[PDB]
């Protein structure tokens, strides 16, 4: 076949669904870089996909990302036995006590920033959103941060994420960001394991440090340390989906005074906006073994993508998914595949996102921030979604003036 990475650069939510909605089905071959790709979207893809006697990630994550966004040696790149004794370690971290703790953190840390952007008179959300999150994330983690390094170390937790998927010279700043940040993480890690610093039983770095492999072995400090990083950075990149709610509020009518009013809104407030919004475009695994599916083979060895935004957008699943209802989450029977912005299946037996607990405890404060304490002006601007970028954002990134706080 032809190749097709730079139309899937174009669009890279978009991309599959469009083509699945030219083809009248829920997958397609195509090629990406070198490799044939057999690309999936809805419920049944995806429960195919999170199969793990047919699926591994070992041969599949772009080594260019590795570099970026995920770093060498972490929970993304295991199989079997070795995934699921390291992806425990993450499960662990987030007990609904410990969730409720970052949360708290986060809201009194938004609450500090606040007299900051009132004396700006006029801030860009997103932008201000990274260090608030990265002093609350260190904090909960055990992650010592000087008052002078935080506004550093935010810039460089989402060169990560933001300017990773960057099809610009942004993209050094990422790679040196990420060395820097892998550095910093290692000598975290090994100052836990001399002593030199204190963090708490409870906290993520202390659990990371003193992880035990399935060979009771401790993991090499840079193993160590790209994992903190993987509770560091997703949580500073929360600033995204905060970044739509404030979105939602502006764009979309009544939603606003149902979250001030009916309580049990804002759980499913936060859901819809995970659901609706382009975020996590799509997913890499290799098949394991041939096999075949639904008419299309899938020899030992191909790519596959899994799409992420078209199975949040799919029609057999929800009914009108093109429109923005919080209310659609109250018939939803919690189904692992058919509702997937941060991964399907089961979060210990396949490579789930742990941290959905923290995105939605920390997107709920937003909400409650937003419409119950927050006061705010927003002028005229491009808000539209920008479907290009990676991360995508509203054009402007969301410009607010004349901001004050409450209570
Ligand atoms: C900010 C919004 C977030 C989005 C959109 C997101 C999305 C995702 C997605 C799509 C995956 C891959 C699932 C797969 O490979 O099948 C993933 C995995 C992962 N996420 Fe998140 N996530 C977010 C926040 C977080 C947070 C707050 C944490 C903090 C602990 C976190 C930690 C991880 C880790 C460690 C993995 C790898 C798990 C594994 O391979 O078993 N994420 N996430």
């Amino acid at each position: 076949g032809p190749d097709e990475t730079l139309s899937l650069l174009a669009d890279p939510y978009r991309f599959i669904s469009r083509q699945c909605q030219r083809l009248g089905a829920n997958a397609f071959e195509s090629r990406f870089l070198l490799k044939k790709t057999n690309c999936l979207k809805g419920a049944k893809a995806a429960e195919i996909f999170y199969d793990t006697t047919r699926f591994e990630r070992e041969g599949a994550m772009p080594v260019a990302i590795q570099k970026t966004l995920l770093g060498q040696g972490g929970v993304q790149g295991l199989d079997g036995e070795t995934h699921r004794h390291r992806k425990q370690m993450f499960m662990g971290l987030m007990t609904p006590e410990r969730v409720r703790a970052l949360a708290q953190l986060f809201e009194a840390e938004w609450r500090r920033a606040v007299p900051g952007w009132t004396r700006k008179g006029e801030i860009v959300f997103y932008d201000e959103l990274h260090e608030p999150l990265t002093r609350a994330v260190c904090a909960w983690a055990g992650v010592p941060l000087p008052d002078d390094e935080a506004g550093n170390r935010a810039g460089e937790l989402r060169a990560l994420f933001d300017a990773a998927g960057s099809a610009s010279p942004r993209h050094l700043w990422s790679r040196l960001a990420r060395r820097r940040v892998d550095a910093w993480a290692k000598r975290i890690i090994e100052g836990i394991r001399a002593g030199s610093i204190g963090s708490g039983s409870g906290t993520a770095a202390y659990a990371i440090a003193w992880h035990r492999d399935r060979h009771d072995d401790l993991l090499s400090p840079h193993v160590a340390a790209v994992e903190l990083v993987n509770v560091l950075e997703p949580t500073v990149a929360i600033a995204v989906y905060i970044t739509f709610v404030a979105h939602a509020l502006q764009t979309c009518s009544g939603i606003r005074a149902a979250l001030v009013q009916q309580p049990d809104y804002a759980e499913l407030f936060v859901q819809e906006v995970r659901r609706f919004y382009p975020f996590f475009p799509a997913v890499v695994a290799r098949a394991s073994q041939d096999f075949e599916w639904e008419g299309m083979a899938f020899p030992e060895g191909r790519q596959v993508v899994l799409d992420l935004y078209g199975s949040n957008h799919d029609a057999a699943t929800w009914a009108d998914p093109q429109e923005f209802r919080p209310e659609r989450f109250r018939a939803w029977d919690e189904d692992s595949f058919n509702f997937i912005p941060q991964g399907g299946g089961d979060h210990y037996l396949g490579h789930r996102c742990p941290g959905e607990w923290i995105v939605l405890a920390i997107m709920k404060v937003a909400a409650h921030l937003l419409v119950n304490a927050m006061r705010y002006d927003v002028p005229d601007q491009d808000l539209s979604i920008d479907f290009a970028r990676l991360p995508a954002l509203p054009k402007s990134g969301f410009v607010m003036r004349n901001v004050h706080i409450g209570g």
